């Protein structure tokens, strides 16, 4: 046996937690953001930003999404907000 852990994540859902894929457009190269359906979009970007160290502006750059191929702007749609998972690749975009 093993006493539980299927309440929380100790077997409840799979990791509990995922990550996700960026795509800079316009320059070819990639990053990854290691994050969850909780890390705001506005702070997708930083997190991103914050990964790297180049010094790259904040908001003044965006993630071009391949499934509608827009952007995220406003952290009041958390990936989640819009249903989002470890399925979806992101993009990099000025």
């Amino acid at each position: 046996m093993a006493l539980d852990g299927i309440r929380m994540p100790d077997g409840c859902y799979a990791d509990g937690t995922w990550e996700l894929s960026v795509h800079v457009t316009d320059v070819n190269r990639d990053v990854t953001l290691r994050v969850t359906g909780e890390v705001h979009i506005g702070g997708v970007m930083l997190k991103l930003v914050e990964k790297l160290d180049v010094k790259k502006d904040w908001s003044d750059h965006a993630l071009w999404w391949e499934k509608k191929r827009t952007w995220l702007l406003k952290t009041h749609w958390t990936l989640d907000k819009y249903g989002i998972q470890a399925d979806a690749k992101l993009q990099f975009t000025p």
